[PDB]
């Protein structure tokens, strides 16, 4: 028993960060096959990134602009291309250790990994989700970008999120690993709205039913309620819609504690309208949404990777 | 800018990770240059374990009652041995992605990272810290044992931490990689209590440093204290008592925020004595103490390792 947020074990993905300079500037790659990837912005200078043409900033450079550090050891850049907003450089070395992965592009409420990293060598490692608004609340400071987000699957790395700028209010902005952005953000320096966040309900149903796993059951009750009724209180405390599919999501969670789904949602209507008095839940004393329903089988029951 | 409870790269310690069956049981191992780590209770079958002899036990037991498994390759036992409450199993094979390494133990209030595993594949990671009772919360299941906790420096990996047991009301006890149990408690299935735990204090001002330098100033206020006055009020909120020694290991964070150490104490003085009234610390409702100041100086400036 006990409940923690996990990330995934980061070997896999250790072994891919290369340092990347061009100019003045040094940021983080992913290194995969003979391939590095890297945010686009590399290539701007400081008075460019006010906007800049990429396209055309990319056409003045030639391949000994890019200084590729794998470890100790210098990478020679044999060629490069832009794609949306991602940098590839193809290096006369392929990376041996390369894992199994992929490139995936995921829905806002799912959650995932971050290694975060400086000069291509990890700082850390902890778990985050895609906001509803597609910012995430992540740890990074300067040199951070090209830090990567990732899920593990058995012995396949899904890459899912690069890391690329920080917004006034501190949240994070970034793209998948074809460089596209998440959200409506741009790589250019002008002012940017990470626009209005909500809960992401499902998940925090996910998590009362983690907490009910757990022996914590002070907040479950005999009352019912319907989609309908359940949606019409959730918009005033402004989480997110329920679907049908929610509903069906959270189904082996429901079926492993006894507690009908639309059960389990007049206990969090309960809650948003009366608090929590001073009592918490899993050691937490807000309602908690980075949590998948995949999230809680695979702590609740042990699986692992290979 | 952000924060969170962030772990080491897990990297150096995946690639130590074994399956260790003995009998009908079956546990995780730390495989560091010719030697297997693991619990002494991997000898104990199912009516041992209510009062057993360990000394007794393992001289019943020879070298092919242990299989150790490194992923698919199955390791040679060519000798055994017991060290206060962890087995030592000499094999013929050195593992060769040994790090650097310690063996180091810890005092309660310091934090730690742990690699959940099961038939030794590393299942995800978390930050703990080692409370003032000596248990930890984590997040372990059946088949945890000898999974490890560690911290890494540069390129060195400190253990700290291993897996042995679940107390009544979920908590955890562990042992240092000697095999020293932290707390009182015993590797026998008897009656055991936890013990009250108390609030890591010199952590929650080093995390309310961590807000500060984050942009969350909402509480800071003129009034300062006495350590006296202060060590008055913690102890009805059941904190632990702050030493000369905490304030001046909390120096850098004062001098880097420009907020005396005792002016903080009398803002959480104020923080225990009046609630939060709705308001949130770093993304929380609950004054959180699992970070030291060692953690907040590394995240809020940017320390990788090599
Ligand atoms: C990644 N290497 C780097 C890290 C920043 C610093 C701290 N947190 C981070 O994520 N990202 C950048 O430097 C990007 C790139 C320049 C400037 N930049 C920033 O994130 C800016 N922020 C903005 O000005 C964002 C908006 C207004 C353009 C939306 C700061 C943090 C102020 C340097 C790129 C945006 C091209
Ligand atoms: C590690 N492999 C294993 C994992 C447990 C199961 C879930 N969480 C865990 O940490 N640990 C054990 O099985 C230990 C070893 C037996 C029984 N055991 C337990 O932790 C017991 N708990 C107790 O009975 C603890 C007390 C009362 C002895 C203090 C459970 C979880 C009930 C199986 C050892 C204690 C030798």
């Amino acid at each position: 028993s006990g409940f923690r947020k996990m990330a995934f074990p980061s070997g896999k993905v250790e072994g891919c960060m290369v340092q990347v300079t061009c100019g003045t500037t040094t940021l983080n790659g992913l290194w995969l096959d003979d391939v590095v990837y890297c945010p686009r912005h590399v290539i701007c200078t400081s008075e460019d990134m006010l906007n800049p043409n990429y396209e055309d900033l990319l056409i003045r450079k030639s391949n000994h602009n890019f200084l590729v550090q794998a470890g100790n050891v210098q990478l020679r850049v044999i060629g490069h291309s832009m794609q949306n907003c991602v940098l590839k450089l193809k290096v006369d070395t392929a990376n041996p250790k390369t894992p199994k992965y992929k490139f995936v592009r995921i829905q806002p409420g799912q959650t995932f990994s971050v290694l975060a990293c400086y000069n291509g060598s990890p700082s850390g490692v902890y778990q985050c989700a895609m906001r509803p608004n597609f910012t995430i609340k992540g740890s990074f400071l300067n040199g951070s970008c090209g830090s990567v987000g990732f899920n593990i699957d058995y012995d396949c790395v899904s890459f899912c999120y690069m890391h690329h700028m920080e917004l006034p209010t501190g949240v994070h902005a970034g793209t998948d690993l074809e460089g596209n952005f998440y959200g409506p953000f741009v790589d250019r320096q002008t002012a940017q709205a990470a626009g209005t966040d909500t809960t992401i309900t499902v998940n925090v149903l996910a998590w009362l039913y983690a907490a009910v796993i757990n022996g914590d059951r002070w907040f479950l009750n005999r009352f019912t309620t319907t989609l309908n009724d359940f949606n019409l209180v959730a918009m005033k405390y402004n989480y997110e819609p329920l679907t049908q599919d929610h509903v069906d999501i959270l189904g082996p969670l429901s079926a492993q504690t006894g507690i009908a789904v639309l059960d389990m949602c007049a206990s969090l209507k309960e809650l948003l309208q009366n608090g929590m008095n001073g009592r918490t839940i899993l050691g937490s004393a807000l309602l908690e949404d980075e949590f998948t329903p995949f999230d809680v089988v695979r702590q609740c029951s042990g699986v692992t990777f290979q």
